[PDB]
C-alpha cells in the first residue's frame, strides 16, 4: 500500500551568519550532509520559503527542505512544499534540535508533543495541528536556555554532534533502501545496547 513511508525530510534552523553553527541548526546539519552524500545542492525558492531539494536513493524522490522562515516560523514552508506536492504530515520527517537527549545521540519518533522546540509547536500548527509527523530528535543536552541552544557548541561536543549526525543519515538511507522499520530499530539501539 505504501512502498515509500517518508516523503518529505525536513530540517530546522534558523538562517544567517548571527545562527550558523548553532545548536538549534541540528536539523539542517543532518538534510545537508544527506543531500551532499548524494551530489545534491539546495537551491532557495521563495515559493516554498526556504531551501529546497530533490534525492533519487534507493531509485526514489525524498525532497528535503531547511526552512529560512526562522524557527519558530518553519511550520509555512513545510505546508507550502507539503500541499504542492500533496504530502500528508504522517509522510514527513522532521529533523530537530532536542535537549532531552544528550549529544551523541539521536532517536526517531512519531507524534507527540514539541518538548518546548517553538519550531515544532508551529509545525504541527501549519499542518492543520496534526502531530503525528515523523520527528528526527538530535540530542543537544540542557544546560540560560535561550543562550544555550542559540550557542555554539564546543570543539569536543560538536563532534559528538557530529556523531549523531553521521548515525542519523545512515539510518535515513536504511529507510530508504530496506524500509521504515528496519532504521527504526537500528536509532532504537543507538548508545542504548
Ligand atoms: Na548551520
Amino acid at each position: 500500500m505504501v512502498s515509500q513511508p517518508i516523503k518529505l525530510l525536513v530540517g530546522l534552523a534558523n538562517p544567517g551568519p548571527e545562527y550558523a553553527k548553532t545548536r538549534h541548526n541540528a536539523g539542517a546539519w543532518v538534510v545537508e550532509e544527506l543531500a551532499r552524500i548524494h551530489n545534491v545542492t539546495l537551491k532557495n525558492e521563495p515559493k516554498f520559503f526556504g531551501l529546497t531539494g530533490r534525492l533519487l536513493i534507493n531509485s526514489q524522490e525524498l525532497r528535503v527542505l531547511i526552512p529560512t522562515t526562522f524557527a519558530n516560523l518553519s511550520g509555512k514552508a513545510i505546508a507550502a512544499l507539503a500541499n504542492f506536492y500533496q504530502i500528508k504530515p504522517e509522510e514527513i520527517m522532521v529533523a530537530h534540535d532536542e535537549l532531552d537527549l544528550p549529544p551523541g545521540v539521536a532517536k526517531f519518533k512519531q507524534g507527540g508533543g514539541h518538548g518546548g522546540h517553538n519550531g515544532l509547536k508551529d509545525t504541527i500548527s501549519k499542518l492543520g495541528n496534526n502531530k503525528e509527523f515523523y520527528r528526527l530528535r538530535l540530542g543537544i543536552g540542557h544546560p540560560k536556555v535561550a543562550g544555550y541552544v542559540l550557542g555554539k557548541a564546543p570543539a569536543k561536543e560538536q563532534e559528538c554532534l557530529d556523531a549523531a549526525v553521521d548515525e542519523s543519515v545512515r539510518c535515513l538511507e536504511i529507510l530508504m533502501k530496506d524500509g521504515l522499520t528496519k532504521a527504526q530499530n537500528r536509532l532504537h539501539t543507538f548508545k542504548a545496547e
